[PDB]
């Protein structure tokens, strides 16, 4: 089997991006943000708490004469950036782009944090890492991708986010059309729950590449480019008035620029972002002073190719029985 999904983003500054999914019978649409750094599916749900809800889409799970209830299963999530939600669990039938799993685990969301009430276009997560994270106690589930990976005809979903445009989620297939050159596959590790793998180093515009060995994970539920503070300073030092702001909270840059591009390495291929893709716009409404997609790591503890990165490429997210991640430009 295949299924095959449109990505949007949200809004003008590419910050997440939502994939419609059908969930119980008959089907209620969610947009959720397909996240391969986390292995939660959750919604928001008739059980959210009402003050916490602000125009998402809900999924009520009485209404869906497939959806059953978990007994004694509960989950509590939360994300790098400060985010969280919880609550309890419901099997039902989950489609995406025509492909369909029969007993997913739909995590309904009894809370949720300021964050996600505040993202209206949100209405829940679909979880793409590694199963080992999923946080359902006392019985861990399984991803979407585990369930559906032994029926698909090849066990691998692709990632091809557009900027500032429509993108792809393909289950099952590589569609060679949507990329030029070759895909090349490099190393994950496990380890840790994520497709984490190490970059073969970077270079700022045209500048001299740096063979550099850069782990970090491959996140399309993040939005930025986290990377070492060393490569992230070598980048804004050649954007004339660029600098790293603490009452900010990162790297800014006058929004008159014309960004450089940042070239990242897998194996002995380049990955070439565009400048254009690393500005997020004013700090603050109407500010010219404008928020930089590429931002330090030092705080975090890993380095994640977020958004930035992954847009710029079509990604092979390689479940085979020893998992690797493919890049191609396109
Ligand atoms: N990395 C997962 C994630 C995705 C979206 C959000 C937000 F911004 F919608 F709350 C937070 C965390």
């Amino acid at each position: 089997s295949t299924g095959s999904a449109t990505t949007t983003p949200i809004d003008s500054l590419d910050d997440a991006y939502i994939t419609p999914v059908q969930i119980g019978t008959p089907a209620q649409t969610l947009n959720l943000d397909f996240d391969t750094g986390s292995s939660d599916l959750w919604v928001f749900s008739s059980e959210t708490t009402a003050s916490e809800v602000d125009g998402q889409t809900i999924y009520t799970p009485s209404k869906s004469t497939t959806a059953k209830l978990l007994s004694g299963a509960t989950w509590s999530i939360s994300y790098g950036d400060g985010s969280s939600s919880s609550g309890d669990v419901y099997t039902d039938t989950v489609s995406v782009g025509g492909l369909t799993v029969t007993g997913q685990a739909v995590e309904s969301a009894k809370k949720v944090s300021s964050s996600f009430t505040e993202d209206s276009t949100i209405d829940g997560l679909l979880g793409l890492a590694f199963s080992t994270l999923n946080t359902v106690s006392p019985t861990q589930q399984k991803t979407f991708f585990d369930n559906a990976k032994a029926s698909l005809d090849s066990p691998v979903f692709t990632a091809d986010l557009g900027y500032h445009a429509p993108g792809t989620y393909n289950f099952g297939f590589i569609d060679t059309t949507a990329y030029t050159g070759s895909i090349t596959y490099t190393a994950v590790s496990t380890k840790q729950g994520f497709w984490e793998w190490t970059s073969t180093g970077y270079a700022v515009g045209s500048g001299t590449f740096k063979s550099t060995s850069i782990d970090g994970i491959a996140d399309t539920g993040t939005t930025l480019l986290y990377l070492p503070a060393t490569v992230v300073s070598a980048y804004w030092a050649q954007v004339s008035g660029a600098k790293s702001s603490s009452s900010v909270g990162g790297y800014v840059f006058p929004c008159s620029a014309t960004l450089p591009s940042f070239t990242f390495g897998v194996g002995s291929a380049r990955i070439v972002i565009p400048g254009d893709y690393i500005d997020f716009g004013p700090i603050s409404t109407g500010s010219s002073s404008c928020f930089g997609g590429i931002q330090s790591s030092a705080g975090i503890g890993i380095n994640i190719f977020g958004d930035v990165a992954l847009k710029a490429a079509f990604v092979v997210f390689n479940g085979a029985t020893t998992p690797t991640l493919g890049f191609a430009s396109k």
